[PDB]
């Protein structure tokens, strides 16, 4: 995990063209001798602040710009300062995306916006309005298909509809984003989410739907439409689907308003290789042939490099991406953005699944998004601590299945570390009778520091023939507890 000199480790999301990026990397490993590793860990954007607080992680992190103000405020990013000559090569508005407190803190790579993607053979005339979709879906179910499937687990995909009639994240006022003026619970935001939940209520889509099943359903021709970004075009290309990319539908006569992201590359503050990273980025990646290499793996969208974008912009698909982008807004990059996104994620999931009403869900989102910074941090650190031990359960169950002659107290044997950034110690006792605990002692903001979160397993019972269950317990305050953890008792 610690950073090696004379070497570059790069993190980029699994849905981007990382193999293409590794090719720019293997070429770098030719003109310099400097090796390049490209990895795509799960939840890298969450992992990065965890590992880079202790001087670990990649030399270079790729993500949309909205997460980078948080990174910068937390101290984790070197200021990038390119020559004015290099800046002339990228559109000014992309540099604006990656400027925080007047300093640039990442290189902008590409501009992304969601579009309506549709099956031309199945649906030659896609709907201009969201309101058209229930009837269209009814028609399509009769033929054994569906009108629309997209990822309901990430708020990024439902935001264009929430924003259509007036939802907003943070109000921009007197030259700054007002972090206490949140627009996720106004009338327009309410009407947007209501329309989505009505779709689900009336069985035109399924609350369960995630990225993989929507992508699979579309690329196999089972659904006529999906909502996605340019990175998804590659997989459809290898499919038998004749698809188009077009303007998102309107809602109450209003354009859908996607939050537009700028894929960006940050340089780790603890990296020994800030100059090697700067040259890889400026003189290998951000060139026509570097971007082309990444693009032919998975399309980047409208790239920041003027020279290359001139060609790319002749693609009707990229013209559709930019049309949608113009109807939406470039995301803020302020630190409160992740609090906003986590708040809206829960709201959409809870409303869609029927656990809360739309008004209740958005009311709670408004409070969570406008919460004080330590509140968001405390919830995050507790969640992280829990994730740091949850992998231990499954492995514990495999050991119990073989049978134990002695209680197991080695957390390594469960695939766990003895400590993490969120857990000052991780301990375990997997008992011979199944009674067990895997315990995180939490470390971070004073609200949760030295509290415990743990998985508790009851004993199996051989006389009764019963198997013990797992329960998440914590002595953290109730309003800070994650979903499905309760308090402890004795
Ligand atoms: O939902 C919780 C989630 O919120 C935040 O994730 C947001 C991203 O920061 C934001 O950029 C956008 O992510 C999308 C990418 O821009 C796009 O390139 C592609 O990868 O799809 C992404 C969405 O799946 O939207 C998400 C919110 O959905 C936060 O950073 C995450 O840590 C958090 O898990």
């Amino acid at each position: 995990m610690k950073i090696e000199e004379g070497k570059l480790v790069i993190w980029i999301n699994g849905d981007k063209g990382y193999n293409g990026l590794a090719e720019v990397g293997k070429k770098f490993e030719k003109d310099t001798g400097i090796k390049v590793t490209v990895e795509h860990p799960d939840k890298l954007e969450e992992k990065f602040p965890q590992v880079a607080a202790t001087g670990d992680g990649p030399d270079i992190i790729f993500w949309a710009h909205d997460r980078f103000g948080g990174y910068a405020q937390s101290g984790l990013l070197a200021e990038i300062t390119p020559a004015a000559a290099f800046q002339d090569k990228l559109y000014p508005f992309t540099w604006d995306a990656v400027r925080y407190n007047g300093k640039l803190i990442a290189y902008p790579i590409a501009v992304e916006a969601l579009s309506l993607i549709y099956n031309k053979d199945l649906l030659p005339n896609p709907p201009k309005t969201w309101e058209e979709i229930p009837a269209l879906d009814k028609e399509l179910k009769a033929k054994g298909k569906s009108a629309l499937m997209f990822n309901l687990q990430e708020p990024y995909f439902t935001w264009p509809l929430i924003a259509a009639d007036g939802g907003y994240a943070f109000k921009y006022a007197a030259g700054k984003y007002d972090i206490k003026d949140v627009g996720v619970d106004n009338a327009g935001a309410k009407a947007g989410l209501t329309f989505l939940v009505d779709l689900i209520k009336n069985k035109h889509m399924n609350a369960d739907t995630d990225y993989s099943i929507a992508e699979a359903a579309f690329n196999k021709g089972e659904t006529a439409m999906t909502i996605n970004g340019p990175w998804a075009w590659s997989n459809i290309d290898t499919s038998a689907v004749n698809y188009g990319v077009t303007v998102l539908p309107t809602f109450k006569g209003q354009p859908s308003k996607p939050f537009v992201g700028v894929l960006s590359a940050g340089i780790n503050a603890a990296s020994p290789n800030k100059e090697l990273a700067k040259e890889f980025l400026e003189n290998y990646l951000l060139t026509d042939e570097g971007l082309e290499a990444v693009n032919k793996d998975k399309p980047l969208g409208a790239v920041a490099l003027k020279s290359y974008e001139e060609e790319l912009a002749k693609d009707p698909r990229i013209a559709a991406t930019m049309e949608n982008a113009q109807k939406g807004e470039i995301m803020p990059n302020i630190p409160q953005m992740s609090a906003f996104w986590y708040a809206v994620r829960t709201a959409v999931i809870n409303a869609a699944s029927g656990r809360q009403t739309v008004d209740a869900a958005l009311a709670a989102a408004q409070t969570n998004a406008a919460a004080a910074y330590q509140n968001y941090i405390a919830k995050s650190q507790v969640s992280t601590g829990l994730a740091d031990i949850t992998a231990g359960k499954t492995n514990a169950e495999t050991k119990l299945a073989e049978g134990l002659t002695a209680a197991l107290t080695d957390v390594e044997a469960l695939g766990l570390q003895k400590s993490t950034n969120a857990c000052s110690t991780i301990t375990t006792s997997i008992g011979t009778n199944g009674a067990s605990n895997i315990t995180c002692t939490l470390k971070g903001t004073s609200q949760i520091n030295s509290k415990k979160i743990e998985w508790i397993r009851d004993a199996d019972n051989a006389t009764n023939g019963t198997t013990g269950a797992w329960r998440c317990k914590t002595d953290v305050a109730e309003n800070l507890r994650p979903k499905s953890c309760g308090a402890s008792g004795s």
